[PDB]
Formats: C-alpha cells, structure tokens, sequence
C-alpha cells in the first residue's frame, strides 16, 4: 500500500532517504496486533481511529484525553492518516492526568495493568506498549517496564527530551525495553533528543503531525512522538510475522537505516526506524 502526502515521519520509515512524502507499507497494516498507548488517554471517538481505539484503564476521575498527548501518540501508532500500523487495535491507559503529569506509582500500576489486561484481549499477532512519557531515573519504574516487557509486550519508551544521556531517565534507561530517540525531517538528531548507550533506535520526533483532541490535528515535537513510530512499526512487523515482542526492538535495530543521522554522539547508535517494505 501507499499513502501519498503522508506525514514526513511516516514517509521516513519506509524510505532510506529523507525528504520523501509517500508512506509505503504492507497492507496488513498491523491488523491483529494491539498497542497500549500509556499516556493521557485517547479520544477514542476521533474519526481517524475508526473505532479501532478504546480506553481500557484510567487512573484519574475520567478516561477522557483532556490533554491531547495520548491521542497524538495513538494517532502516530494507528490512526488512519497519521499512523504507522493503520489497522492495529489501540488500547488507552490513562496514567498521565490532563496536564501530562503522573506519579511513578501510577505509571508502574498502568504498566502492571497492561501486563495482565493483555490476557483479556484478542491480539493474535502480539502486544505492543508505547510509553510516550518519562522522568528521572527510577529502579522501580525501570523494573516495571522490564516486567511489562518480560510478560510478552513489546515496550517502546521515549529516551526523554533533555538533550542528555538517557541513562539518567526512566523508563528510558531500562535495558530490556526499546528506548527510542527522536530524529528530524533532515535526518538530524532532534535538538532535544536524549542519546547514550541505552538508546536502541531513533524515530521521527520533530514536528510530527498526528491526531489531537476535539477531532483536530496537531504537530508537536518530542521523543514522546518518536516512540509511537517504533511502537507502530513493532505492531506492523509483528503482524507481518517478521518479529516477536521479545525480539522486536533488536529486529528494528538490525533492519534500521544505519548511519543516516547527523549529530549522533559517540557511543549512541546511528539507527533509524525503517519498515524495509519492498512494493
């Protein structure tokens, strides 16, 4: 399949070269996979989700995305127009309040919830979790991601937006999950994108156009918006049977576009998410 005038980030993960505008992808589009978006929630009524999005857990007075961040990332995972896996199921876990903040205990509880709730769902092609959130280092937030990953969920986490080594950030620094950094439309590391040895892969993260609350669209920048690109790709590749949850991060790393990024610090991997789709 092909999406003309796709968001540049979509076009980038189907292209070896920057600056293209068409998103090429297998038509299976992540059907049969599930991606938990652990965030502010999802405006599941957004027409761009076509009923493929639903809230399954909130840790606040409402399950509504009164922020837009979670709807934005869910859009990059599986929205019709702005999404990588346009057929995947999206489940919303609202661990961030409508101001984008959230305590560690509640983010651990949401990760612990996904690891169980997945056994309640139909995801024959496997389960992915996109975590477009972060904070200071925590062994207990790290271990929760490791538990979610070990339970059989592909865990993609943002590296953080601190222009620093991600090893001081959580869940970013947890070794076993897929720590995702942000690139930009000219194949540079995003000015804010964290780096370091713990990073496994880079994704489009600067000026990402996706869904927003109120049925609108918005472009925002952040490693939080690169994560859903890799989550979506993970669901995509898992639906294709190319990988599994346990090895999806390694596979995306092996099949990435190597060495395409500028201002990648020494010791940080130079790998850009890439579906390697051949029409």
């Amino acid at each position: 399949a092909a999406q003309t005038n796709a968001p540049w980030g979509l076009a980038r993960i189907s292209s070896t070269s920057p600056g293209t505008s068409t998103y090429y992808y297998d038509e299976s589009a992540g059907q049969g996979s599930c991606v938990y978006v652990i965030d502010t929630g999802i405006e599941a009524s957004h027409p761009e989700f076509e009923g493929r999005a639903q809230m399954v857990k909130t840790y606040y007075y409402s399950s509504r995305d009164g922020n837009g961040h979670g709807t934005h990332c869910a859009g990059t995972v599986g929205s019709r127009t702005y999404g990588v896996a346009k057929k995947t199921q999206l489940f919303g876990v609202k661990v961030l309040d409508d101001n984008g903040s959230g305590q560690y205990s509640t983010i651990i509880a949401g990760m612990d919830f996904v690891a169980s709730d997945k056994n309640n769902r139909n995801c024959p092609k496997g389960v992915v979790a996109s975590l477009s959130l972060g904070g200071g280092y925590s062994s207990s937030v790290n271990s929760a991601a490791a538990r979610l990953q070990s339970s059989g969920v592909m865990v993609a986490v943002a590296a953080g937006n601190n222009n620093a080594d991600a090893r001081n950030y959580s869940p970013a620094s947890e070794p076993s999950v897929c720590t995702v950094g942000a690139s930009d439309r000219y194949d540079r590391r995003s000015s804010f994108s964290n780096y370091g040895s713990v990073l496994d892969i880079f994704g489009p993260g600067t000026s990402i156009l996706s869904t927003w609350i109120g049925g609108s669209t918005r472009s925002i920048s952040g490693t939080s918006m690169a994560t859903p690109h890799v989550a979506g790709l993970a669901a995509y590749l898992m639906t294709l049977g190319k990988t599994t949850a346990a090895s999806a991060c390694r596979y995306i790393a092996d099949t990435a576009n190597k060495g395409d990024l500028s201002n990648i610090p020494f010791g940080t991997v130079n790998l850009l998410a890439y579906n390697n789709y051949q029409a």
